[PDB]
């Protein structure tokens, strides 16, 4: 009950490496949803950007919220990670991390969004509201991509 | 968007084989939720029960629904499978299967409920309502188990 993971996995008709590069450089929130962020980019030492630290302001199921999150990526495994350190979600969770992976189908690709969480206590909900939000956002992004 | 999988994974403080035997023989719906089933048991040939075929009547998010499902199990892998063939969910999904796995932590156990689905069309929702229902049901079951 206290430690868990929620996952939404979707099949997309796109090469895994190409789709990963699309997800990596696209804002995961459509413009119709109220949101913006401020923050910084993170570099690795050679001066190239390797990630970001952002304070998001967004509206989820009608309620305005804030989150501070550090994003990192691993190109070799086509994995993006968002590590939330502060904000409304931290009233419910001791830990809240969002992991986005893209892999070729064993046969297009499979995209997996995982929310790895630890609740503050048993009265805390599991993050189904966030899972649906991330799901609908990635479906919206994928609906605007097509072949050729 | 059309083919996907939703997962809820929970850590439980229980031996994996013991917990699997508890899940295997317990009604996955608490009595406070309106529900009942009719149906049959399935045998493998030696006369021992290996599964069931049930017609469930239940109320989900206030709406009365029906499902026909065949349950099978694999003791060796501590896996239970519910294969839905008919009912309200089939108005939204061409395929709807619920897979419940229990495994020892690499360190208790990890219980995974997966809903493997294929939508009829793009207007169909993903089964977040079912994921939350199964999640809360397994949390309720686990809350009534303790050590010793």
């Amino acid at each position: 009950g206290l430690v868990g993971k929620l996952v939404t996995q979707l099949e997309v008709n796109c090469d895994a490496d190409i789709f990963y590069k699309i997800v990596k450089h696209h804002e995961e929130v459509p413009n119709v949803i109220p949101h913006f962020f401020t923050g910084v980019q993170v570099t690795k030492g050679d001066g190239l950007v390797s990630g970001s630290i952002k304070e998001w302001n967004y509206v989820l199921e009608g309620k305005a919220m804030t989150a501070v999150e550090e994003t990192t990526h691993a190109d070799e495994t086509r994995t993006l990670t968002h590590h939330i350190t502060e904000g409304d979600a931290m009233k419910d969770y001791k830990k809240f991390d969002v992991i986005v992976e893209t892999n070729p189908k064993p046969n297009g690709s499979v995209v997996t969004y995982s929310i790895v969480y630890e609740k503050i206590n048993e009265d805390s909900p599991a993050p189904f509201d966030y899972l649906k939000f991330f799901h609908q956002n990635i479906v919206d992004m994928s609906a605007h991509i097509c072949s050729s």
